[PDB]
């Protein structure tokens, strides 16, 4: 037994379709309905459990952020789409989601997960798999964190910023860029600007 | 044509060995003589490019911080034992590295590479793969970057004093957990505390 | 179609978390030796038809253990997700506590194994087994999804196995107890057709 | 493993063979059903016990079916001139008499085999009944072995929920019958059934 | 066109319920070792032709009896309808009561084994097998469907195969009891030939 | 046990040289096609029950032509072992003069087409095969090497064959020319049974 | 084209029933251990070259025993045909007594294992093989159906195997006994070749 | 053991470098078309029967050539050898000037079609193929190492398949020019017989 | 051991990255059709007998240019790591400024086609390539790692290849040119012989 | 595709067959050559052009090997007769005369293909030279087509530089002959060849 997926750095995002909750209804959603914008795709474990409603809850808050840099969020997990709008109709007191502006895809079959290659074929879900994937729809960054561990909002932010920067300029981004930090002509002569 | 990599979560990760220069030395080094501390594991392209130097300089330079938490870092490239030393003694102003305090493993095979998953068949070097494992040489924390973009050491540090907070407590982390956030007791009942 | 499920043969082993009592558990079919078991699968947590069938068995339980049989639901849903179910109000479409175990098939193994996940769904439909105490299968049931199962006809079912498996007689269409059985014999058989 | 064609939600397999029709040989075909339900339903063996018995508690009460557009038709490996023995002896004699149900025969036992209802080591099937719609899907299937009868009741009360269930937007809980309370299959709609 | 059985090789083994006095009884091949046996097929219970046969042979069965010789008819029918059959008159195509075994064969095994079932009509045609007291297939003879076989033929063989059991002499066409018969050999063949 | 020749099928296709009043040649099955035949193998020319079966059918032969039905005969041996056989007077075993056509089977292949052929003798059992006029086979029988066939049995299946193809009903068990017959039907049979 | 009979390996192992004195006898290859064996095939009983062939050698028999071999002769046909073959008179084409093994191969594995069997025709070519004391395969003769073999031809080459084997030296072109022979040795040659 | 050459098929096709009056040349096979070739291997040049079987044939050319045969010898050797080994005198066993072609077969290409390759050895053994006018292999004579061939049977041969291609008699045992010959007929074989 | 490269057989296709006069820029074998080309792979940049041989070419290219001739040289290395060896000084092991492209190859893909490649070390053998002017290999020569190979011996293979390209006649063991040569004829080759 | 056996830093392929040695026929095994340095070379074909000269000339400096202690054995597809009767032979015909040098016969072509040097569509060998050192192994392999000859003095050099690198910790620079200048394969070492 060896490890197996479609999601490759550099090649198109694993195409994905299904239900997805959206603004408390069951929609049809797909990959490809992003084209044109960066998307964060992520998956997460289970609906009504621990980490899980935290990471949704950090990024659902911080859309805006997404938005105002052309960039749209969906999570998704192994859980139905009814799982999901019960988990939404369920307080964050109560480790429930509350309203959500983020899409909550379901991947029942586990096809999405499978071929994110994100798929625990011991437990039945997912692990903390992100994903960034290009307005051209070409995967740029992916993370993957053992289950006890939630993701960073911030980290998810200046990876988008980098590539989107990086796809507008001849440049390339050092180790910790931010925007308005120095980057490199990607020349053995023009990065001696950088270096000096 | 999909996928293959032998590295997974949860599991072990993938046994390597190879020659690395290590404080201008060359020297055998293999994944087990890290046994008993995390190791921050990541591969960068090339010798002698551009986001590269940068991502060894970071890390080299923060160093004591990964140590004080009983963790070590080391940075693998296709290249050779001999251009890993000779970047090293090209001063920093021309793109090198200067004198570091990381190992410089050479792949030149490209077994490790490949076994890692980071392995670019067109382009014959890797893309930009950081691997967190932990003391007991199970992969926690897979994070894999297109070229352009480099990688965050504030992140990396992040993610290891998260691993090793939920490997000695029995809570989670939730979505942006720094030292000294608060945790979930990860049981139906127990979560209510947080969530509270 | 493939499955494991195979009448007048062992039912194919299974075990797996249940929430039992509000709790999660590890149950296993070998737990149900000595006792016959309505093992039923229904597809999602939190639809509709499902909550009927689980609440149906549940609330008439003693009818099953007055007869030395249990009765345990499995679905594809997590045991995080069947726990928020039961503690989600019936008025709400909510199961409210419950006396009979919700298994979790979150790998689908245990629906694939027993013939009943729909692959292009991911959930499984309405299929219910009956296996004696022996733990042989007896009696599978299997609805398309908009219509429920009846616990009066499952109890028939387990009564007359129950009745067979003491007895030297069969039983006809429709039988209840107190109904006539038959001798399966060409001779003996004339007893009841006479 | 059990091997079948049969699976709910598609096609009931194709059947066609001889019958004895009102005392004669007649080629009957599955596709002969459609525009009608029909209960198409395999018993053990002619001159048995549990199987007249079966046969006779549908033909009587077969006025019941036929006012809800329903065909039923048995099926046992024996040959038709068997079946037809079979009729010519006395209900009395453990035998059918006059019957109004088709008596299918599957002497080479194909559809036996593509109903999953064949017993290898027997020779001849369980007691299996199929409930197939107006257009030809397989609805329901009921497997018994062989000390255990079928019910009449439950068969009516199945064929009429599916029925139910073709016509309406509404899906039928556990133990409906004609004039029970009916679910909306909306996470709303449901409510209407359920607030009570 | 496949099957197991073959002249000269020992009969494939067989077993299964037979139809004997009225009862239902375990039949196997090997209850025959020590006598002939014929073995016959036939294609349904409650037709034409297949009466008539086992009549024929159940009432002569004396004749077999009386040479160390069993019979056994076999067709795909179930037990209980070899019973029924039984049990129907003969003036209604029935057999009546019998001294021959109905073996069943409703799992088809036994047929496919000697070659004689029909994959289309899910039945046999008619196919008798005459087997030696060591168990050793002899004699093979298929009929289609609409022509019976004869009694006085099979006794024949029966009677011809156990005579040059007992005999280093082999039997000519048409051979009877009485006619003569040959010596095996170049020189020896022309007592016979010479007459 | 391997084979092409299965009844109610087209029998097995055949060609090759046959003796017919003493010279070579070409004949094939479809050269009797609109005719019943009678073709039998036998297992050795110069030996014992080979010859006595093939003037056994010989001498009768009016008695098959006479119903439209013809008689091949064939063994593995060449057609001029066949020949030399024919002109080897019949007090020597030999065959004399025949009107049968003597079929050589030289390659094997027309015994192992129809499961005749025995592969530690090189040479076949006793087989017999009825075909019809068509070219289906009819009936098959086959002898262990001991004991010979019956021109008598051989001529009754071809005229119940022949009967049950022109009319309606069915060969009862020993029928012939003459005897009662069957309505191959629940109702019409009872005209038979009706004892 | 396959065989097992490859020169300078052992020659196929057969066996088989063969008429010697006009007896039947099980004959065996290795019956032949410690003796040349002169080992050919003729196509077919009764016909034209084959009996001047088998009367060729046995006329000249005595040659052969005189320099410790022996010859066997093997055709398709049965040991039956071998002996009517030879009760048939030599002006008849027949063989009449012969004192050379008439071997019969009716399952043709021997003609296979030897390479000399004709699919097409069902019989052999004519196929000589010459085999040392030691069973090992020395001189193969292959001849289409029309031309025959020659005897002297046969016997030099048996001399010539003998001598080879007894001696150091080699045979050339053409060689008898009495002629010139070679030492294979780039020096020793030159005794022979110095002209 | 496997080869492409078969008796009364086609002869397998080849070409190659042949050393013809000390040039090198390309010669095939269907150069020989409408007219006999005898086609021989031998084992290696530069050694010790091989020179006198090229010899014996080379120097007897007429022989063939009167009758429209030609005579074509192959090994293993490259053309370079085969042509020292004509410029060398024939007392210190080379071959002199030869007026028979001697084909090369360095990659082993064509031993292996003729089915003459020894391969522990890397050579061929001494293998005759004698192939008619219409390139039909007609006969194949294959010796061990030791043992030459004659050029005197050789010639035998020809004649006779010469005599049977151009008659419709067959050639007996011996036959040579003159000698008499056999009708392939059961009647017309008498006339030879009754002598 | 497998490969593409065969003797008297067209030189496997190549193309790939190369530094030229400082700069990096496709290069490919079908460049060189037109003129007899020396293609030659080493192991490693940054090492020891390496730089010696690649200088070895280098400063004698006029030698191969003038019998138009051209010379490549390739390693394993990055296209970068060629570029920093040429930007260092020869006294430090460098290569110095050189006129002989290097190419890269990365990938692995055209040492393994010339079947150079050490699959346990990850480079390459000492293995040199002449190929004609029509693109056909005529030499393959082929070091382990200790030993360098030799310009001049190069320089006289392709001079030989020349000569007999151009002349009916064939090369002797040591040939140079103005050595005598062979008429490749048994009769013809006696003039050189006596 | 091109297969061989021959791999250098690998034992040289074992061959052994009949060769002609001072005048004889003789066993000869690769084997016999333990302890020693062998060269060991394939010619095309006897009684052809280039070849006798290179055997001749490396028969004629055999001396220069042997003080070397340093063997060599040439090897055709050609008989042992036929090398025999091209020894037997005069110079001036373009034979070999006398010679010191064992002519191995590969009459099967196994030993050909297993040095890989063997032509399948003209039967014979290009000219293929190996130098084997004294414990069996590979270490160098020169392929020259038909048209051109082998040099003596470039087989002597590359015998004494692999014997100098067997017996020294330095290495042989470009055009290495006794006497010159060699390097120590360090990366501080190699300075003091490089230094100059």
């Amino acid at each position: 037994s060896l490890h197996l997926s479609k999601a490759k750095i550099s090649k198109p995002a694993p195409y994905w379709e299904g239900t997805a909750v959206i603004d408390g209804e069951f929609k049809e959603l797909k990959l490809t309905d992003y084209r044109g914008k960066y998307l964060v795709f992520f998956f997460y474990p289970l609906d009504f459990t621990f980490v899980c409603p935290t990471e949704i809850i950090a990024f659902g808050d911080r859309l805006e952020e997404f938005r105002s840099i052309n960039t749209e969020v969906v999570a998704c997990s192994v859980d139905s789409q009814f799982t999901h709008l019960a988990w939404i109709n369920t307080p964050r007191r109560q480790g429930g989601l509350g309203p959500i502006r983020i899409p909550l895809l379901s991947d029942l079959t586990h096809q999405i997960s499978k071929d994110y290659g994100v798929y625990l074929e011991d437990s039945g879900h997912t692990l903390r798999g992100l994903f960034i994937i290009d307005d051209k729809g070409i995967l740029r960054q992916i993370t993957l964190n053992d289950l006890p561990v939630g993701r960073s909002v911030d980290e998810t932010l200046r990876l988008v910023q980098a590539f989107q920067y990086t796809d507008k300029h001849g440049e390339v981004c050092p180790a910790g860029w931010k925007p308005g930090s120095e980057t490199i002509i990607p020349d053995p002569a023009g990065k001696l600007k950088y270096f000096d």
